[PDB]
């Protein structure tokens, strides 16, 4: 399924190139501008964890996720991940422990040393 095919055939879009976040775009988005460092950007998601359940959905909210980029607010995958992204792209980001919540893990739904998959969607950004 779509955890798979980003496992076997996303792009490392890590600076070390340790396949820590892996990617495969979706849904093309438009032209060709990305967000900046501290832009507010607006995101739809949902993740699984390798056992095969979702653990969120920002769609079953009815309300996006809403962070500034490149400031830790989110995991280091999602920092990475969505700084690659164009407005209105969807992607699959496959994030290894070391770029989620590492040997942690985030109870009650995240276990320790969890690869996570998530499907997202960038609604839009801005600078404020
Ligand atoms: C409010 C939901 C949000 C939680 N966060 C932010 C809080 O977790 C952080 C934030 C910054 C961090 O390092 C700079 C961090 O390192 C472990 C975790 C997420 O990064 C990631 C990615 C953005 C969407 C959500 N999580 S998530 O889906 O993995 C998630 C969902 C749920 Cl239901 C519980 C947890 Cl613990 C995480």
């Amino acid at each position: 399924g779509a955890p798979a095919t980003v496992t076997e055939q996303g792009e490392d879009i890590t600076s070390k190139k340790d396949r820590g976040v892996l990617k495969i775009v979706k849904r093309v988005g438009n032209g060709e501008e990305t967000p900046m460092i501290g832009d507010k950007v607006y995101v739809h998601y949902k993740g699984k964890l390798s056992n095969g359940k979702k653990f969120d959905s920002s769609h079953d909210r009815n309300e996006p996720f809403v962070f500034s980029l490149g400031k830790g607010q989110v995991i280091k995958a999602w920092d990475i991940g969505v700084a690659t992204m164009k407005k209105g792209e969807i992607c699959h980001l496959l994030c290894k422990p070391e770029y989620a919540y590492g040997s942690a893990g985030s109870l009650p739904k995240i276990p320790s040393n969890a690869t996570l998959f998530f499907e997202i969607e960038l609604l839009d950004f801005k600078g404020e």
